[PDB]
Order: structure tokens, then C-alpha cells, then sequence
């Protein structure tokens, strides 16, 4: 089996991407944030506190003939950005881009934090990290990919995120027309539950490549690129007027600037993030100060290759017995 679904930026800044997901029978289609940095599939639902729903599409298990309450199971999650949600659990039929899993744990939200309520475009999350991070208690549940794996033509999924444009998530196959050159594969540690890998270094603009090991996670659910303070300082030093603003919460730069590219290493290969990908627009409406897309991971505790980086590549999440990551230019 395979699946293929289009993923679409939620706004003009690519703050996140939504992908339609069919849940239940008859299908209820919700637009989910596919997140390779977490492992829970959770949804706004008919059970969500009414004041905490503001425009999202909800899952109503009572209207699905294949929904079954997973007796006694609850879930509760906190994300890196301080957001959170919690609730109970159903199993139901879930399909992505034509790929169907029966008996998928669908985590129904009773409560969501304000940042979720305030984002009308995201109806929930579909986690694609390792199932060891799944928060369902007392019986941990498997991710959609983990459930689909054995049925797939190849035990892989791919992320092809667009810059200010739709992209694609594929399950079970590698579209060899979706990238240029070759895919370079690199080792993964699953020890923390993430798609964790080691970049071989970086370059700023047309500068020389610095060979240096940068451990981090490939995380489609994080908007920006979070790297060590040394690396980030070296980047913003090349933008006149750029500075780190504690009041704003990271590096800002004059909106009149032309941003240099940023290159990261994958083995001997190189992925180039164009400067425009690093612009996240005015800090507030009408401001001439713009927020940077490369920020310090100091105080996060881990480096994060978020959408800013991943959207510059065709990325293979290889779920073989020994998982690996592949990156190609496109």
C-alpha cells in the first residue's frame, strides 16, 4: 500500500502546514498538523470544552460507526512551545491520501491550550515521531505510521514541504521525480524518541563550509531552525542591523535586508536554505523589524531542524529496522 496527500501552509509565513485526514465512517475530514517531533494523533472533538473551540473542525465519535472508546485510556501532552492538550481515546479508521489504518488511536481533546484555540486552521496533530513518545495511559498507543508500516510497499514516509506553496507527504514510496540529484542518507538515533541525526556542518551565504557536528531532530511540527548560539550568531552577523532582542524573543532584522542563504551538511552533501526562507515578517503589524527564521536552541536543550530547513529538501523518514534519514535537494 501507499498514500499521498498534499500539505498546505496555514498562512503566508508557512507557520505550519495542514494535511487532510479522513477519520471514521462515514469519513470526517480534519486538517491535521503532521508532526515528526511528537507521537500522538489528537483532534478537536465534540468532547472539547466549548469555549476552547474557535472555528476548528471537530471529530464527533458518536457519528462514526467504526469508533470505539478505548476504555480507561487518557492522554496529556505538552509541546516545546509551551502549548498543551489532553483528553480520552477512541480507536477508529484513519486514512491519509488513500492509505487506510483500522484501529488507529484517535486521541479526543477535552482540553486544549489557548494557542490551539486561537489557531482556527489546525484541527489537531498527527504525530510521526517514534511510538515510544506516545502519551496514552495506561496503554501506550502506536502512531499512524507505525500501524501502517507493515502494509506499506516500503517502510518509509517522505516530507516535501513547499516554500509559500503546497507540498506533499507520501507514505510507502519514494517519488523519484520530486527531487534533484541523489538522496543522501544519514544515521538516526531513536534514543529520545525523535528522528535525531547529526549534521556535518554549515555555511552562511557564499562563505566557506564549517565542518562541525550538529546533533538535532528533523521536526516538521516546528516552524523555525533552532541551532547552537555560535552558529546562529555567525549567521545574523552577516545581516546589517540584525540583533537578538530579549523583548521580542529572538533575532530580529531590518525588513529592508536581503538575507543570505544558510547551508547545512548531510554527510558530504549540502542543503541550501535560500535567504527568503529565513524571513518571518514584521514582529507586529506595520513594524519594520522582521523576525528571523534561524534562532538559538540555547535553553531548548536540543537543536531543531524545523520547517525552515526541511522545506529546502526532499526528506525521507526511513522506518526500516534500523531507521535512517535521507535528504535531497529539489
Amino acid at each position: 500500500s501507499t498514500g499521498s496527500a498534499t500539505t498546505t501552509p496555514i498562512d503566508s509565513l508557512d507557520d505550519a502546514y495542514i494535511t487532510p485526514v479522513q477519520i471514521g465512517t462515514p469519513a470526517q475530514t480534519l486538517n491535521l498538523d503532521f508532526d515528526t517531533g511528537s507521537s500522538d494523533l489528537w483532534v478537536f472533538s465534540s468532547e472539547t470544552t466549548a469555549s476552547e473551540v474557535d472555528g476548528q473542525t471537530i471529530y464527533t465519535p458518536s457519528k462514526s460507526t467504526t469508533a470505539k472508546l478505548l476504555s480507561g485510556a487518557t492522554w496529556s501532552i505538552s509541546y516545546g512551545d509551551g502549548s498543551s492538550s489532553s483528553g480520552d481515546v477512541y480507536t477508529d479508521t484513519v486514512s491519509v491520501g488513500g492509505l487506510t489504518v483500522t484501529g488507529q488511536a484517535v486521541e479526543s481533546a477535552k482540553k486544549v491550550s489557548s494557542s490551539f484555540t486561537e489557531d482556527s486552521t489546525i484541527d489537531g496533530l498527527l504525530g510521526l515521531a517514534f511510538s515510544t513518545l506516545n502519551t496514552v495511559s495506561p496503554t501506550q498507543q502506536k502512531t499512524f505510521f507505525d500501524n501502517a508500516k507493515a502494509s506499506l510497499d516500503s517502510p518509509v514516509f517522505t516530507a516535501d514541504l513547499g516554500y509559500h506553496a503546497p507540498g506533499t507527504y507520501n507514505f510507502g514510496f519514494i517519488d523519484t521525480t520530486a527531487y534533484t540529484g541523489s538522496i543522501t542518507y544519514t544515521a538516526v538515533s531513536t534514543k529520545q524518541g525523535f528522528w535525531e541525526w547529526t549534521s556535518t556542518g554549515y555555511a552562511v551565504g557564499s562563505g566557506t563550509f564549517k565542518s562541525t557536528s550538529i546533533d538535532g531532530i528533523a521536526d516538521t511540527g516546528t516552524t523555525l531552525l533552532y541551532l547552537p548560539a555560535t552558529v546562529v550568531s555567525a549567521y545574523w552577523a552577516q545581516v546589517s542591523g540584525a540583533k537578538s532582542s530579549s523583548s521580542v524573543g529572538g533575532y530580529v532584522f531590518p525588513c529592508s535586508a536581503t538575507l543570505p542563504s544558510f547551508t547545512f551538511g548531510v554527510g558530504s552533501a549540502r542543503i541550501v536554505i535560500p535567504g527568503d526562507y529565513i524571513d518571518f515578517g514584521p514582529i507586529s503589524t506595520g513594524s519594520s523589524s522582521c523576525f528571523g527564521g534561524i534562532q538559538s536552541s540555547a535553553g531548548i536543550g536540543i537543536n531543531i531542524f524545523g520547517d525552515v530547513a526541511l522545506k529546502a529538501a526532499f526528506v525521507v523518514f526511513n522506518g526500516a529496522t534500523t531507521p535512517t534519514l535521507g535528504f535531497a535537494s529539489k
